[PDB]
């Protein structure tokens, strides 16, 4: 699901630009 997509994605962008 698109909406479950967001949350995934929103940890995994929020890792990317934590380094």
């Amino acid at each position: 699901p698109m909406k479950l997509l967001k949350r995934l994605g929103k940890k995994i962008r929020l890792a990317a630009a934590f380094k």
